[PDB]
């Protein structure tokens, strides 16, 4: 509670204990990270970005987001963990230190501020976000199917009941939209990646589309080595693949977005487990979790720097 080194990354937190990590973190790494609002979400929570840089003037980015879908806390709390590891490596582990000496990283824990609140007070397993729709008494939108990538396709709803109803339109919904336009004004992203559970896997482009993608070769190739990477630790075993031949079809994507925009290196993480616990993950795998799928993302990190 008192500083980043009393903070209890076993357990799950609040909305209000982890945006008061994040000053914490700020204050004791200013020189290395910042806090940056991108925007408020539909209930007018500020949607925070930490930035973590050594410097340089729009040197090349990776974009990290996660909680996208609020129900899903291993993600929200893997990301805690990710934010204090970035302070801890930098100056220790010769490959991270490489990174972002020539690299910057923006970390989004909580992407869907309303929804991880209402996880909290009303529902635990609430997946979309809380906008009013007006002819319709069902609230909120599928996150993951707002974006402008085969928007509206197979794939996704147009009933506002449905858990993963699309919205009114392409980036229609702030949380999205606020994303979308912080990169494209960013215009040097190389990575982006988007956490979310469970099962398991390692996803590329497409979800909307059976077309494969041009880079199908290399982001398999660098999918297949971070598997491998993060199965070192304890064992745990990822698939991989295109997100329409590994889990099925899904408009509306953010990774399909992302790529679209020519960010090569663009894959979605379904954390644990495999359907033991699902959204239910114990506190107890946390750190586990969390370990394990560092080493996958800085192996996809590597490939970056490099390529
Ligand atoms: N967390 S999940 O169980 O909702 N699965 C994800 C899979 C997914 C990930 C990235 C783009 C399209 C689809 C989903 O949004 O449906
Ligand atoms: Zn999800």
């Amino acid at each position: 509670a008192r500083s980043t080194n009393t903070f209890n990354y076993a357990t799950y937190h609040t909305l209000d204990e982890i945006y008061d990590f994040m000053d914490l973190l700020v204050a004791q790494h200013p020189e290395l990270v910042s806090k940056l609002q991108i925007g408020r979400s539909y209930e007018g929570r500020p949607i925070y970005v930490l930035k973590f840089s050594t410097g340089g003037s729009n040197r090349p980015a990776i974009w990290i987001d996660l909680g996208i879908h609020s129900r899903e806390w291993i993600t929200q709390a893997t990301g805690v963990w990710f934010a204090k590891k970035f302070t801890e490596n930098y100056g220790q582990n010769p490959s991270f230190t490489a990174i972002l000496d020539s690299m910057d990283i923006f970390l989004e824990i909580v992407t869907n501020p309303n929804g991880f609140a209402f996880t909290h007070s009303e529902n635990r397993l609430w997946r979309k976000t809380r906008s009013v729709t007006s002819s319709s008494l069902c609230v909120g939108v599928d996150a993951n199917r707002n974006w402008d990538a085969g928007f509206g396709k197979a794939g996704a709803s147009s009933s506002p009941c449905s858990e993963t109803y699309h919205g009114k339109y392409a980036n229609s919904e702030v949380e999205v939209k606020s994303i979308v336009d912080f990169v494209k004004n960013h215009g040097n992203f190389k990575a982006f990646l988007s956490i979310h559970s469970y099962s398991q896997l390692l996803l590329y482009p497409y979800g909307y589309t059976t077309q494969s993608i041009p880079d199908k070769t290399e982001l398999n190739q660098v999918a297949k080595s971070a598997v491998a990477a993060l199965k070192s630790l304890y064992g745990t075993s990822y698939k991989y693949g295109s997100i329409i031949t590994t889990i099925y079809q899904a408009s509306g994507g953010s990774i399909d977005w992302s790529y679209n925009q020519g960010i090569k290196y663009s894959f979605t993480f379904e954390l644990r487990d495999t359907g033991r616990y699902g959204f239910l993950l114990p506190a107890s795998q946390i750190i586990p979790t969390a370990q394990e799928t560092w080493l996958g993302v800085l192996t996809i990190m590597e490939h970056t720097v490099n390529n």
